[PDB]
Formats: structure tokens, C-alpha cells, sequence
């Protein structure tokens, strides 16, 4: 499952921020944890 992140370029650095937007979303979404 993906948050559909490779929708920019994902070559110069949208893949780094692919894991970063993924990580930011991750860090966020686990807001409730349970």
C-alpha cells in the first residue's frame, strides 16, 4: 500500500521526500497510536 507519493518527479528528490512525506504522514497518523 502506498499514499500515492510518486506523483511529482521522484528523481531529483521527490523520492527522498517520498519516504519523508511517508514518514511525516506516518509520524502523524500514529497520532492516536491505539
Amino acid at each position: 500500500i502506498k499514499p500515492e507519493a510518486p506523483g511529482e518527479d521522484a528523481s531529483p528528490e521527490e523520492l527522498n521526500r517520498y519516504y519523508a512525506s511517508l514518514r511525516h504522514y506516518l509520524n502523524l497518523v500514529t497520532r492516536q497510536r491505539y
